[PDB]
């Protein structure tokens, strides 16, 4: 097949999306070794959704898994009652996702299982795959001649041909894997044709980070989460936190080979240990670096001219209320909070009104990273640990670090119970989820 | 002093900069020896004058050489009664220059000698310097945070203690020297304290080219000879033929020493050679590689963003002449000629209608580069070679290579009889210039 790996792609047809996915335990091969995962369509990771705005879609999922499961539609501003989070779809039956695309509405989305206290162990297994939906800016010539690709990163671990069990100490941390994997491949080797790249990125690992560094490059920031920036920005390195999303531009400078790696990162994952006394939590520390691919430029490269502008962020309303969300944590229980509360499917937490703006302060006051998501409302960053965002784009993950704070605009779209959580998935499992209603 | 050597500047003071410079030979230090040159204002390069849009110009030149000279502004659109290519100022004798900075006006420009057949050994010995038209444009953070200097690019040969006298092949070819100098200093080295450079380029050498190029960097020019483009472009590399000027901005990408080079090319210099039969004309093919300045990259270097836009290029009437101008040589005789006639001072070549737009067409049919200078009226060129501009500047020197065609947009602005010619001064001495007359 081609040198670089991608997941197959399926677009819609007349403005029609309609697929049926099951849900299920599959035999494939994976980074040189056999394994049974759990897949969308057959594959790890699973098909590539392709669509336009205003498009519709309709999703029959079966569910071949022997637990009930769902489908969060991540990022995507629909209804609560299609991107349903308390529904649960029983072992061998199907349920049919029904949609339309927004008019508004341009990036990189993905979709994965959201069953409360099940999360964790499903996505780990294999069960997420991407969503793009297309832009009549991606027409503009410094984008149409720019070689696209899609990197899905997701790490994994294996034991006895399956993925590995969640211990104890993953449902604290968030379990990350040995196997760093690029659209399921182990460090892929990516022969570019064209002098620049025009790469959507996807952080699909249960608690990963990946402080993405290209060596020798700059890349340059197109998109966010839900959408375009205003303008390319300039980043010498850009860290991906569980569930977020990023579009870059690479101008790839002069023949050759360049790495593209996961640099050391310290989220504020924790071991255990015991040196007489004892026994207490110790930081594990940063993350070792990791390969992600191999980019082998071609020759005599002359990249395209950057795009001057990108898409104008909306003017928003002024806000009419103004919220504070404060995380925390008690990491020997694996429990974890909002507001001092767990999460109560029956509890609505956070009551709004449709069409109105809201300011988000979320507050990390544990010592972890968290990356907090809000569905169905994609929102701007204003600011992260009081520094100003500099760039305008939706974003609907945002990674706090320990006693940061996060100040959102949200404008609310649709109306229903929706929620918000942290994208580690694991901590949603073990509480860290709230309920927003909408009205 | 400071590491990097620069010209004094003389500023205009309260709209006004009077000055008495006297054209003088001077002993100086020089590349670490004793030489006597030809200075203005006993320093090597001239002193640098630095002005604004509408300040007065008062400028008193005091001939101490033994031979006549006089001043040319180049680049500077004022009347070619102060500009004045046709004024003799006798050994011993003053003349006093005045001009209104026009509003209109932006960049780097010079003043040498243009006293025909005097101008090559004249400009050779040491008689130049910069003139600096400030811009409210640099006020925009992004070019008042940059760390300005001035590079004046002239090279040397030194014989005795003095310039080195004319050969007959320096007639022909236009002179080099050995000494390859910026501001006057031998491989100079430029300690960065601001990660963003912004450097003016001056090339003031009779016939050397620059090639210039900056390791493990590019270069984003700002500006042309005349005036700043739309918005900064990328470039690799940037060739400045004798009398052009640019400005780049430089962004340091990581702490080191990078040297800033005059790549091999080849303008088609000519030797001689006897192999047998003989003797025949050869060509000496690609300058050898010289480095210009040492420049060292401060600490943890963050850049500046780029301005996203410089100056809106002017609207221009559409033309209502087309010119042609074809350069030839007859190399052996070190002739060479415009539409087949030497330069002769009491010849109307060209008349055209002041505040009209013309398009002129300049050919090249010759085997060198011929760098091709109109006084007193910016152009905007169009194509070279048949490859169009990639920018939109006002220029007023533009490099031909060997059967190349430069199309130009030509605003005919202040009245009277001015002159055209290369900027290779031995072949303007040699008899490469006509004569423009506006009314
Ligand atoms: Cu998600
Ligand atoms: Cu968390
Ligand atoms: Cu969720
Ligand atoms: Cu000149
Ligand atoms: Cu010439
Ligand atoms: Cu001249
Ligand atoms: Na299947
Ligand atoms: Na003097």
């Amino acid at each position: 097949g081609p040198s670089f790996p991608e997941p197959k792609v399926v677009r819609s047809q007349g403005g029609l999306l309609s697929l049926k996915l099951s849900a299920t335990p599959t035999p494939l091969a994976i980074a040189g070794q056999r394994a049974t995962l759990l897949t969308y369509g057959g594959s790890f990771p699973g098909p590539t959704l392709r669509v336009r705005p205003r498009d519709t879609v309709r999703l029959t999922l079966e569910n071949r898994l022997p637990e009930p499961t769902n489908l969060h539609w991540h990022g995507l501003p629909i209804s609560p009652k299609v991107d349903d989070p308390f529904l649960e779809i029983p072992p061998g039956e199907s349920w049919t996702y029904e949609f339309t695309v927004p008019k508004e509405l341009a990036g990189t989305f993905w979709y994965h299982p959201h069953l409360h206290g099940r999360v964790a162990p499903q996505l780990f297994a294999g069960l997420l795959g991407a969503l793009v939906v297309e832009s009549s800016l991606d027409a503009i010539p410094e984008l149409r001649e720019a070689e696209e690709h899609l990197l899905v990163l997701k790490d994994l671990a294996l034991q006895g041909g399956r993925p590995a069990p969640h211990t104890p100490m993953d449902w604290m941390n968030g379990k990350e894997g040995d196997l760093v994997l690029v659209n399921g491949a182990l460090r892929p080797t990516l022969v570019a044709q064209k002098a620049t790249l025009r790469l959507r990125l996807l952080n699909a690992s249960n608690a990963r980070y990946y402080r993405l560094a290209l060596q020798d490059h700059p890349l340059y920031l197109i998109a966010a989460d839900g959408g375009f920036l205003e303008e390319p920005l300039e980043v010498s390195e850009l860290l991906l936190a569980p569930g977020e999303r990023a579009e870059v531009l690479v101008r790839l400078r002069k023949e050759g080979r360049f790495l593209l790696q996961a640099l050391p990162y310290d989220r504020g994952a924790m071991g255990m240990m015991d040196m007489g006394g004892m026994a207490h939590a110790m930081p594990q520390g940063p993350s070792r670096p990791e390969t992600l691919l191999y980019l082998i430029a071609p020759k005599n490269p002359k990249p395209l001219p950057l795009p001057k502008a990108l898409s104008p962020f909306p003017t928003l309303p002024a806000p009419v209320v103004t919220r504070r969300l404060v995380l925390t944590e008690d990491m020997m229980a694996a429990r974890f909070f909002i507001n001092g509360q767990v999460f109560d499917h029956r509890r609505v937490d956070l009551k709004g009104q449709a069409q109105t703006v809201e300011v988000w302060e979320v507050e990390n006051q544990g010592d972890m990273d968290h990356p907090f998501h809000l569905h169905v409302h994609p929102f701007q960053v204003l600011s992260v640990g009081g520094r100003p965002f500099p760039y305008r784009a939706w974003k609907d993950v945002v990674n706090l670090k320990a006693g940061e704070v996060a100040r959102l605009l949200v404008p609310l779209r649709e109306k229903g119970r929706t929620v918000f959580h942290c994208h580690i998935v694991e901590h949603e499992d073990r509480g860290m989820m709230g309920v927003l209603e909408v009205g």
